[PDB]
């Protein structure tokens, strides 16, 4: 009997949502080299992943519309392009299915999609095939989508520091930690935010939900709570497959520089690539790094070099690196790095906690505030920067706290404890090992 298994993959075709899903498909394609995997992206998303890379032959790439008609120029906000792609609907997706079916001569037996591509659930129901949701976001934020009415009711009536005790295992979460887009109603409501607010209804219809995180790092009551809301909640280790990482050159010379510093002494700063912070904070971050005296690697926009204080990069050159790019995963896995100043992106948090590096947190939007709260009040592996925004005096006090002071010994100790938990979790007898195989069997019997 010939193998007729054919998995259709629908990523959220944007930046940070692309590597973690290809990473999962790579592992799946390796353990099941007889099963066909059809990765369906846009021209820009496919150019992003598959340009340099070489992939196993049972993975095939197909192209659909980005939702941006030719001639049109999207505005400089990170939401429009997401909206335009989401507006393509299930018909654009089914076009990707057509390309897959025509190439493999196999009908689709299973679909794996990023949870945001909620239209792929519609496709899965039409084909009568199981729908598997991939969650590359902050894991703890899954619970929010099943209590939107309560969250909205509390965020309006109650104080901003009021706790969300109705969230099992996440009582530490506050009103001010809630993503703004699930509070926005009316004109400020986007197709992207309408999609995200549909998750509490969309997610339970999934055969399985695959969380790109370590099951042992989430509050047990949260995990249990989500298992009550979903048909299946699976965790698969977010650490890269050997096929994922691309051999890249240390052009800036970050690593060799880090070897010249002593253990846990360097501050690594990178506040995202999606949202640019207000120039006054950029000035404040620069001012704080200089006043502090600590060695630092600052991954900064090339376009933000002009708003930096005059002479800053030059006066700090003998103890600091201001660069356009860093091999972040390698930088965070270096012993010299003592603190990670982050916007709290799901991937950045993953990379920091798995390397025992404590974090100074300044969340900008989305689930980054959920991440920040967990880092500070739950895992206790870092702090939100004083005042929730970057200031010269506040950020220096955060740097001092984590890097050198005895008051931050608990946090540095917890950073090491969590790393050990991750190292054990990615082990052969961790949860994900059992869960990864559950996923393979779902695909096998699809
Ligand atoms: C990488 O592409 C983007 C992702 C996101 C994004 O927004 C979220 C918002 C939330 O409220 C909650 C989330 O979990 C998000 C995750 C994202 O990746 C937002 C953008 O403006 C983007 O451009």
């Amino acid at each position: 009997m010939k193998n007729k298994q054919h998995v259709a993959i629908f990523p959220f075709p944007f930046g940070s949502h692309l590597p973690p899903l290809l990473n999962l498909v790579l592992k799946l394609a390796h353990i099941a080299p007889n099963t066909s995997f059809s990765f369906i992206g846009t021209h820009s998303s496919n150019a992003f992943l598959f340009t340099k890379r070489h992939i196993p032959n049972n993975i095939r790439v197909f192209t659909i519309s980005d939702g941006i008609p030719e001639g049109h120029v999207p505005a400089n906000n990170p939401i429009e392009k997401l909206d335009l792609f989401l507006s393509t609907g299930p018909d654009n997706l089914r076009k990707g299915i057509e390309l897959a079916v025509a190439e493999t001569k196999q009908s689709v037996t299973c679909i794996i999609a990023d949870a945001f591509v909620t239209s792929s659930l519609l496709v899965a129901q039409t084909l009568n095939v199981p729908w598997i949701a991939f969650w590359p976001n902050v894991s703890c934020s899954l619970s929010l989508y099943f209590n939107i009415d309560l969250i909205r009711d509390k965020c309006s009536k109650d104080a901003k520091n009021a706790t969300l005790d109705f969230l099992p295992g996440l009582s530490k979460l506050r009103v001010e930690d809630v993503p703004q887009d699930m509070l926005d109603v009316g004109e400020k409501e986007t197709l992207f935010s309408r999609t995200l607010n549909s998750l509490g209804v969309v997610l339970p219809q999934a055969k399985a939900v695959v969380v790109n995180f370590f099951a042992e790092l989430d509050p047990p009551l949260f995990v249990k709570y989500m298992r009550s809301k979903l048909q299946s909640l699976l965790y698969v280790v977010p650490l890269p497959c050997p096929q994922l990482l691309l051999p890249e050159i240390d052009s800036n010379g970050c690593l060799s520089w880090l070897d010249s510093k002593s253990s846990r002494s360097v501050a690594y700063v990178c506040f995202g690539t999606v949202v640019s912070p207000p120039p006054q904070e950029v000035v404040a971050v620069a001012e704080a790094l200089e006043e502090s005296g600590f060695p630092f690697v600052w991954a900064l926009k090339e376009s933000l070099l002009s708003i930096l204080p005059k002479g800053f990069v030059e006066r700090t050159s003998t103890r600091g690196k201001v660069v356009s790019w860093v091999p972040q995963s390698h930088v965070l896995s270096h012993g010299s790095v003592g603190v990670f100043v982050t916007h709290c992106g799901a991937n950045s948090v993953m990379e920091s906690v798995s390397n025992g590096v404590p974090m100074i947190c300044r969340p900008f939007f989305g689930d980054q505030g959920i991440a920040a709260r967990v880092i500070q009040d739950i895992w206790e592996v870092g702090v939100i920067v004083e005042g929730k925004v970057f200031t010269k005096n506040g950020f220096v006090k955060s740097l001092n706290l984590i890097l050198v002071q005895e008051d931050g010994k608990k946090i540095r100790d917890n950073a090491l404890k969590v790393k050990q938990i991750v190292q054990d979790a990615v082990g052969p007898h961790g949860q994900a090992a059992e869960d990864f195989n559950t996923l393979v069997e779902v695909i096998s019997s699809s």
